[PDB]
């Protein structure tokens, strides 16, 4: 139907906008501790610990599979990402204050994206 084209035009151009903030979010890990999935041969105790990882990579799969339907559910896999962060590593820690310091950039671009996101529908 025309109607199912149109709302995947719409789900397309979210792709776009997502791709965008992806990005935007992934430049304030310069040191890349978020880039890829926490190694299972290497910390082999982990989903003992976290039962939902996340990662940019595996985020950036979903988004190019059209997967994220709303900003909401972009969003929760990013909180995922530092929340995941937060509780396996102590403050004290790189890992940690990396995951602050992505959390407090990253708000700044996800409230022009939800503006951007509502504006355009």
């Amino acid at each position: 139907s025309m109607e199912q084209v149109a709302m995947e035009l719409r789900l397309t151009e979210l792709t776009r906008l997502l791709r965008s903030v992806l990005d935007q979010l992934q430049d304030k890990d310069p040191a890349r501790i978020f880039a890829q999935p926490v190694s299972l041969k290497e910390v082999p105790d982990y989903l003992d610990h976290i039962k939902h990882p996340m990662d940019f990579a595996t985020m950036r799969k979903r988004l190019e599979a059209q997967g994220y339907k709303n900003l909401h559910e972009f969003e929760e896999d990013f909180d995922l990402i530092i929340d995941n962060c937060m509780k396996y590593n102590a403050r004290d820690t790189v890992f940690y204050r990396a995951a602050v310091r992505l959390r407090d950039q990253g708000g700044v671009v996800l409230r022009q994206a939800r503006r951007e996101v509502d504006s355009i529908g």
